[PDB]
Order: structure tokens, then sequence, then C-alpha cells
């Protein structure tokens, strides 16, 4: 594989149409899974030269952990739908690679059996039923020895995905919650905080008057994203937000984006727009469908490969300096 | 059915190639046909996270009178063409979802008939030959019990149809103007505005001094629109004109727009650049011919869920909250 | 026929191919002729309503006539290629049109035969190998009775046409340039200012400064043009110039506009960003190669409907009136 | 032939598919490769009118030379791929045309071999093991009799062939460096600089601060440059920031630009925007590859007449009054 887009042809051929439906589409016309990926084909960056690369690092330190690059593996429920080893498989080859892998609330592994992996993961929280159960899944995952609680606030209930609709899909039997849902407003939020002292990172968030709420609320870190296109039709996509975002927080918090990167050369594009790292989802469960941990195994080694190229092409030692490279919008 | 679209395509199976081009189809080349979708596409909206969401509401206030959705359905001539129930079919789904429903002059089935299905229709306006008989037309609607005047402002003659000039399309003997025209001048809104009590609409406007000029007028409303591309081709896009509009009359009537409407999402971004409420025709018509007033009651039911949808997604508990809204040009 | 598109479909089907290509092509990779049309087709008009249309005329005033419509044929070598009758043709139908015919410096018959059909023509100057022989041909058409001389000023020889490269094309034997090159500069203008009492009118302006530079060099007109796409490859359209260059010379002459004119709504575009009048030149070629005489009255009866049409629905009773309109300028 | 595109299609013809690809291939997605091209196409000429062009001249003084055209054939590795004679008949063609041609470090014939055919040659440099070895094969072209060092500072490592990966392609073993790498930094720069009276040229300049970093550090230029979508995908094309960095220099070095550069009116363009000079890679080769040094003799005097044709369609008698010219962005 030399290419993300390998694998998904790859994952395409093994998958069933109906999961593989699942995993690709959006809600609605699907306008905003489409503009995920035409915001960042219009971003070019303006690289430096005739720097020192004498020592280029992709690492970063994030939520208190030193990590490989800046990226994690973003939540994905359900990832016994893609390979029969599901979390598993995927929490081992992102442990073998330095990078986070969040733990979803919805995983058809259970957390605690994701977390004994090793490789410190993040949980990601939906807000449920109950203030009581909710804060019991938080307590749940710091038990288990998650590093931070990844809040999901852009799903009062799920967006409508037309191809599942017209598929009717449903979870095979063999596919469960395994770790077994109200709207989520910011007592929530208020309420998660005071209930661990890991750091809340709130995903979800494209307003700019709702990421610096979100540093006022005590937040480490928000995600500016708009659930791959899968939520709102027509909410704008994340990358068209972070750089507004990212001055409005002036390091308040770790201000992370997802939504379509498929390449070192888009995680430079979202570092040079300001983000502390991304958030990688349907690449990670392709590589998965098509290889099990192997293949994620090789998805990483293939990312950390683009992203130290696209590094110090650019001139950057440190994604620090990939923070500081300007951008241009261009036409495509 | 779980978009607009899949009745259109049902529509399209079932009418008569000429009636479904009738319907269809815009003046000129169709550049503002296309225009009003083109702008829908490039509005993206910034949704807001973490809101209360225990009672979303989709009512607005409208005209002294409470609608379900902030939509009415356009007026579309000549409705027998599409079915033979024509005007009475999509005035009773109209009526049952809580939707105004537009009656035209030029409707197939007498304006007092389809008053009689209740649901507080409103009357669109042509301007006749004459003063006097321009206004018995409209005495008669208000006797009958329509609660707005929709002024039809953008006809002094109908738009060049190529399709229709190219079908040699003409109405079929079995479908009349059952009620049964000169250029209308601000002299002929003046007269109508003293002739009745009730709101009068001026439903065609997009320059911005024109909609200050209705307010000035006594209109109580207006729509911003390009008559579905069917009028001047070139004419700008409502949804263009929109924001400019709502910000010139800061609030003296009430903002409608309409063209290219095809799902609760454009619903949202109609709302969350301002309007008031939007009107949708073509989509009417296709859920009209597919499947008689059940279809209508249909979209109009998939419509109420889509626009639900949309508000929940983006933090809006009532379409007032809609309307702040922030929005962002893409590029499609 | 319903559009001027009909007409081109009727000349590509009788004339030889190398023929249509004289007449579609432009030079180096058609850049400019495409974007002719790209231009025109991302202007909008922002119609006005309510306005009296008891007496709407498409007539103006322009170099001391009265002219049907805000139009005349623009200049067109050769015309025999196109049709036996050549220039006699169109002239005769321009002539009954009321739309000034401009007579080419390279016409397929004597600008005295052509000047003899009546209507008031216009006659368009190449400048030739000497002062003298180029003042010969302008006083050879003013004895003839024409009434403008516009004066070429963008050929300082011919565009790179690579359709005619790669043709071979030549003239036919029986085409001859009936009437019988140096490059033009501002001497040769005044040279020609000098010798007549006619408007001289500088076609082929695209620079501010070229505009205001013919104002002071007493010109009566420029028509903003790039040509048809057919000198400098990669020249800007002039509509994209025309706005910027009619507040410049803050009527100090006529500012006509070619390239790409189409329709009526097209003229009204042109008319809205402030244009004095348009020249359509490859239309009126395909409807004499379709249909002759007749068919280039067809086409300019079209042209007269749509342009009524365009500015009725435009709120425009007069052309001044319409160069009043705004525009906006949308995505397409 | 009688465009670029003419030679592209015969080198497809005769080049095994492998070589192609590695002449025609970018970097990852080739975004920046294909945003060369659609960066120039978005630009247009607004050319002048009426000025004298009775000694229209393409020359250009650069780096104490004049040169024929602004132009000079870009630095391209391993020339013998495309042709048997290789950089020998790709020099004396350059030389014959009065263009500069750059002798490239890894030039698959010797670079004193190369400087034998004469024509004042221009030698690229790629920084080596070592300072003492870098500034031998300086030494070695100035003694030689080469005029300028074109240091390379975009390629600290190449970039990902996606092409040449998915090709496996190497080089035939009759294809070798006849001149037999770390990174460079802006102390490689300073010990060129120091080592030779040639003037410095930097090559793969983006950023605005590094190219006023050229001219402190003494070059006498720089190529503003993506390295032809080569290096970083994703990288801004050099057409898009050549007008800024032009302004930034203010006149205190030379600055050429290249990419996508394919006949002479993107020559005019990019002279327009300020370039003193072109680079022209790929259609050099492509002649190349089609028909060997006369292939190559026939692209510059194809490209010559393109560009004198240009310049005086525009206006200009010189390059200075090309770079006069103003343009203006457009939608394509
Ligand atoms: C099949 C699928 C399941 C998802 N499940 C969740 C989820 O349970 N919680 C959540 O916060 N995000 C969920 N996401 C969204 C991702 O975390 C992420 O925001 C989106 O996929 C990132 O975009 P990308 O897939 O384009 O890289 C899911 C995404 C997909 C495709
Ligand atoms: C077939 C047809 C007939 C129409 N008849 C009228 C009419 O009699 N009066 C009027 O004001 N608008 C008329 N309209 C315009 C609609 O009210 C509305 O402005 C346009 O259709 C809205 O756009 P949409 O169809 O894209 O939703 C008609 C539209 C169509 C498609
Ligand atoms: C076949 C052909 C011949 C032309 N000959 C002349 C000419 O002799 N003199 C001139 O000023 N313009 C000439 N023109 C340009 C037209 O006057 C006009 O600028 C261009 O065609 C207008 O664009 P349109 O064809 O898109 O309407 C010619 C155009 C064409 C297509
Ligand atoms: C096959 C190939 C080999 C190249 N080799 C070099 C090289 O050794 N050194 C260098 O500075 N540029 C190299 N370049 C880049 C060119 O000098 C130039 O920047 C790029 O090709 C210009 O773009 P164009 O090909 O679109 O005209 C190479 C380009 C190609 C296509």
């Amino acid at each position: 594989y030399v290419s993300l887009a390998d694998l998904e042809r790859a994952a395409r051929d093994v998958l069933p149409g109906e999961i593989f439906d699942f995993l690709a589409g959006g809600s609605g016309t699907e306008a905003s899974l489409v503009a995920n990926r035409t915001a960042l084909e219009r971003v070019f960056v303006i690289p430096r030269m005739l720097r020192d690369l004498t020592d280029v690092t992709t690492e970063i330190d994030i939520f208190g952990r030193r990590a490989a690059l800046p990226m994690a593996v973003a939540p994905v429920a359900y990832q016994r739908l893609f390979h029969p080893e599901g979390e598993l498989a995927v929490a081992r080859a992102a442990r073998d690679a330095g990078v986070p892998y969040t733990i979803c609330t919805l995983s058809s592994v259970s957390l605690e059996e994701i977390a004994a992996v090793g490789g410190r993961p993040w949980f990601q929280l939906f807000w449920l039923r109950d203030e009581k159960r909710s804060l019991d899944l938080v307590r749940r995952a710091e038990d288990a020895g998650c590093e931070a609680i990844v809040f999901t606030v852009d799903v009062p209930w799920m967006g409508r995905r037309l191809r599942d609709m017209r598929n009717g899909f449903a979870l095979p039997e063999w596919v469960t919650a395994a770790n077994f849902f109200a709207p989520a407003t910011w007592e929530s939020v208020e309420a998660v905080r005071a209930h661990t002292d890991l750091p809340v990172v709130l995903k979800g968030i494209l307003a700019v008057e709702d990421a610096r709420r979100a540093v006022d609320a005590g937040a480490g870190g928000i995600v500016v994203s708009n659930h791959g296109g899968r939520q709102l039709d027509g909410a704008v996509p994340g990358i068209e937000m972070l750089g507004e975002i990212v001055a409005a927080v002036s390091g308040g918090c770790e201000v992370l984006v997802d939504g379509g990167i498929r390449s070192g050369g888009d995680v430079l594009k979202a570092t040079a727009l300001g983000a502390s790292a991304v958030l990688v989802g349907r690449p990670v469960m392709w590589a998965l469908a098509a290889a099990g941990q192997d293949g994620v195994r090789q998805l990483l080694e293939l990312l950390a490969e683009e992203v130290r190229d696209a590094m110090g092409l650019a001139g950057c030692e440190s994604v620090g300096a990939a923070r500081r490279l300007n951008t241009k919008l261009g036409v495509v």
C-alpha cells in the first residue's frame, strides 16, 4: 500500500456492501461528507526551505503523553463489523505505533478489554439515559487507565443516514454494544468535568463561540469536526473553521480537527492551520477490513512516513514549526 | 420515500413528458433554475452544540396563524395537470400537516372549493385586465376565508419557457382556469392593500430597494424569489439576496424565500440566512403526481422530520434560534 | 428557432468543417474564447419589480442614429464563406431590423455595394500598408454613407488560430477581399480622426487606461472586446473589464462590448454592467449559413423578442433603465 | 507541431510507459502538479493597444548574458532516459536558439561534455554528502564555463512519486549519473556564495520571507517553484506566490518562475506577474523524446514565435513592457 486510497479499494472488495456503506456514508445528501475533502483540497501549504532537518521529529505531547505523530485513531463504533478482532486489532496496532486509540462507548469489545491492550488509550463518551450512568462509564474508563474523555457533543441523536435506510442496515446479531441516550448539554460537560481529573475533550465543535465556551468550561481540548459528514448535512467542515477557532482559543486548550484526513500532507495542512493533532476515522477501518491488525499497522507506518516526508519537505523539524507554516487557499 | 429526490423519480415515471417539462423547466437557458440549487449548495451552516433540546418545536406564527413548520406550499398553477384531484389533494394534505397552502389565481379547481377544504389557506393574485376585476378576486378570496394575499409581482407577463415551446405544450382540454392580465405596479399594490385587511405578501422581490419599498407600501411580507427560474433567465437566486434583504427590512415585514428548497437542511439554511419561512413548489407537485393526497402527506411528513432533525443537530430548539445561526459560504 | 443555439446546430450541419472552424475557433488554446461565455454566465441581474411597462422600448440613439435594439452586427470578414449572398444578405436583414451593420475592410462584397443596401451602416477599418491608403478607405466609406468608423485596434497582426493551421485553411478561390497591413498606433487614430467628421470607435480596448486615452484621443466610442478570443489567447474577456471601463470614461464616449452575447438576457447583462450596446458576431453568421437573409431576419427577430422580454421582466421600460440595474456575481 | 501539446502526444507514443510516468508524474496525489496548470489558467492578461511595435524584441539580459527569450531550459535529471543523445541534444538546440540550458548535477552526460557544446550554460547543484565535495562540483562547473549556479533548495530528499513506486521504476543500466546527498541549509548557500563569483540562483523558493532572505544571502536570483509538483504534494504553485515575491524583493535579485509553462501566452502571464524569466521542463523532454535535437529546436522555435506573438498582441515591444502589464484573475 503506497497511499490511503489503496486501502479503500481493498476494503470495498472484502466488506459486504451494506457494511461498506455504513462506514463510507454520511447524512442527507452527503454534502458535508464531500465538503470535508473539497475543503482540504483547496488548502495549499507555503513550505519553508533550507532549515536544519538533522533531527526531524513527528512527536507531540498531548494530554500528558508523548504521541509518535500528531494523530489519534478517531472513535468509530462497532469495529467488529469490519474484522473479527475488531477494536482489539486496531488498539494493538495503535499501541505499537505510538498513536492514541479512542475506545468508543459503542465498542463491540468491552472498554476494559481494549484498555488492557495497553498504549494509553482515550475513551469516547456518549451521554446516556442518566447523569449517574454516564458518570459510571466515565469512571469505568478512568479505572481501566484511559487518559482522556472524548465527550461527543454533536450527537443529540444520530443523523439520518440514507444509505443505511435504503439498505435496511442493522447490526449483525454477532455485533453488540459490549459496554452495556439523552442529548448532552453544557451541564452534562460540567458533570463530567467534576467527576474526573482526566482531560475532557469536546468532540464536534464548529462554532467559534462554542470553542471559547469549551475553554471556559474547563475542557482540555476540542475536536473541530462535523462528525465525518454523518450528523448535520450542510454543517461546515471542521477544517474551514479551524483557523478561526485556533485564534479564538488562544492556546487555552488543545485544538484537534478531523474529517477527510487521508495523507501525511493532509496532516501537515491541518497542522499549518493550527491543529494540535488530527483524528483519522474511515481509513483506519479500511485497513482493519483489508488486513486486520497488520493492515492497521501498515496504514500507520505509511502515515508516519508521509507525515515525516511532508514536514521535512516543508522545512519543519517539529510539529510546532509546522503550526507556524502559512497556507494559501487555491481553486481546484 | 427517504428524500425529496425519491419523489422526483416517481413523478418522472408517471407524468407525460411534456407535463413533466412544464413542471421542471425554467425560462431561457435555465441558468436561474440551476443557480437556485447551486446557491443553496454553497451555503454551509455553523451548528451550535450542547443546547437544551427538551422541547424542540418547528412551529412558527405567521400572518396571525400558527404553522407547523416554517414552510408553505408555493402557488403552482393548474395542479390537475399532475393528478386528477389536483389542488384539493394538495390542500387536504397541507391542512392535515398544519402547513399553509397557497391557492392560485390559475387554479384548476375554484378557490372557494379549495378554501372549503379548511386549513386556513392563502390566495395568490395575478393582476388582471382591470383594477375592479382584480379586487373582486381579492374579495372572493377573503370572503372564502383566505388569510393572506400573495401578490405575484414578478410576472408582468410569463417568461419564455423553451421546453414548452419545443413541446408545443398547451393545457389539456380537461384542465381549465376554474376561477374564471395586465402588468402590476406599485399603484396596484396600493389598490389591493386598500381593498383588504388581510396581509399582502409581495412574491418575487429580489432588489433590496424593492424590499424596503414593499415595507413602506404596507406589505406584511415578501417572498424573495426568482420564480423558480421561470421568469427572467439570469435573475439572481433569492437565496443570494436574502441576507441583504433581511437586514434592510429590519423586521418591518415577514421575509420568505423560495427556489430549490429540497430538504429540511435547506429549510435550515434559509432560516439561518434570516428567512421567516420558505415556500416549496416543484417537490409538492412531484408528490402529488406520484401518489395524490397520500403522496403530499408523505412529503410533508418527511420534510417535518428533516426540519426537526436539522434544527436539533444545529442546536436550535425553535425557528427563532435557527435564524440566529451563522453560515459560511463554501466551494462545491 | 427559439434560441441562438438552434442556429449554431443548423450552421454546423451545412458548412464545410473547415469553414465552421474558421468561424467558431479562437487563438491558442481558446482560453479567451471559452472565458467570454464563462464570464457572462457568472453575471446575475437583480431585476426591479412593479415599474410602469406601458411603453417598453428597446431603442437607443447612438452615433446620431436611432437603432431598434442596443445591438449592432459585429464586423466579420469574408461572409461569402458562409452563404453565397454573403454581406448583402446580412446587411439587408440588419437594415430591415433597424440594427446597424458593420461593413468590414475584408468584406467579400465591396463596401459601396453593401452600403447601397441602405440601413445606415458602419465601416470597420484595418490599418493598411500606408497612412494615405488607410485614409482612402475611410473616405470611401464616408462617401458611400457609412455613419461611423470602427477602427480595429487589437490586430497588429492576426492571432494564431490553431484550428485553421491544423485544417490548412485558406480562402476558396471564389472568396476575395472585394475592397482591394501595418500595426496601428495612437498616431494612426489621430490621422483617422482628422480625416473624417464621422465618429471613430476603437474596437478591441481592454485596459482602463486605454479607454481613457481613447476618450482623450477624441473617439466617439470604444468596443470593449478580446476579439472573440481570436487575438491574444489569455486576454481578459471584455465583459470582465466593462464596468471598470464605464466608470473610468464617465460618459465621455459610448462604451460597447462584445464576445459571447448569445441571447437577449446576455444583452441585458451587458447593459446592466454599463454598455451602451453590444456587438454580435458568430450567431449572425450561423443564421446566414443556416438560411441566408431570412435566417438573419429570424435571428434578429428572436433577439429583439428576447431583449424586450428580459427588459420588461427586469422592470426596465428603456435601455437607460437597464443600465441602472445592479448585478451580482455568482458561481456556476 | 503547432502547440506544446502536440509534442506531449508524440512523446507518449514513443517512450516506455514507466519512463513517461517518471517524466509526467508528481508526488502524492499530484495535487500540486495539477494546481500548476489550474493556477496559470486562472490568470488573464489585460493587453495594451496601439503601441509602437516596430522593433518587438523578446531578448533579455540575465546573469550577464543576453538570452533570446525570457526562458531557460529547466534542470531535468537523466535526459538519456528520453533519447540516446540526452543532454547533448538538448544543450545543442538550446545553444542554437539562444536559450540558457541548465546542466544537472544528475546529468547522464558529464557536465564538462555538455558545457563543451557551448551556449553559455548554467549548472544546477544538489548539495552532496560533504561541503568539500559540493564545492568541487561548483568549481568544476565554473571551470567548464557555466555562468550561474542554480542551487536546488527544495529537495532535502526527493518527494514520494507514487507512479514510480507503482511501476517499480529504476534507471536502466545504460543511464548513469555521469558527474560521479545531504539536506541544504542557509549555511550551505553561504558556502557556495563564498566559493564562486558566479551568480547563485536559489531554485524552489515559495515563501515570501525565504525570497527576502535569499536576497539578503547574496543570491543573484531565485526560481519561484514547487518543483513541478514533484516535491511537497500540496505546496502552493509558484505562479500563485510570484507577484507577492516580486514585490518583496523589490528588484534585489532576478525572480524566475516555473511549473506548467506550456505556451508563449503562459510566458507572457508569468512576465506580467513580474517574472524575469521562466524555466520550462517537461515540454523540452517531450520534444527530446519525440525527435531528439531537431525536436527541441522545433519546440524552441515554436515558443519563440508564441512569445513574440503574445507580446505584440499585448502591446509590448520588450519584456520590460510585458512586466508592466496588469492581470485579472478569472474563473475557469
Ligand atoms: C462508521 C463510523 C462510526 C462512527 N462512530 C462514532 C462514534 O461512536 N462516536 C464519535 O464521536 N464519532 C464517531 N464517528 C466519527 C469519527 O470519530 C470521525 O469524527 C469521523 O469519521 C472523522 O472523519 P474521517 O472518517 O473522514 O477520518 C464514526 C465515524 C464512522 C465513519
Ligand atoms: C409549474 C409551476 C407553476 C407555477 N405557477 C405559479 C403561479 O401561478 N404563481 C406564482 O406566483 N408562482 C408560480 N410558480 C412559482 C412557485 O410559486 C415558486 O416560486 C417556484 O416554483 C419555487 O421554486 P421551487 O419550485 O424550486 O420550490 C409556479 C411554479 C411552477 C414550477
Ligand atoms: C470569423 C470572424 C471574423 C472576424 N473578422 C473581424 C474583422 O475583420 N474585424 C474585426 O474588427 N473583428 C472581426 N471579428 C471579431 C468580431 O467583430 C467580434 O469581436 C467577435 O466575433 C465578437 O464575438 P462573438 O462572435 O462571440 O459575438 C471576426 C470574428 C469572427 C468570428
Ligand atoms: C523528470 C524530471 C526531473 C527533474 N530533475 C530535477 C533536478 O535534478 N533538479 C532540479 O532542480 N529540478 C528538477 N526537476 C524540476 C524542473 O527543474 C522544474 O522545476 C519542473 O519540471 C518545472 O516544471 P515543468 O516541468 O512543469 O515545466 C525535474 C523535473 C522533472 C519532470
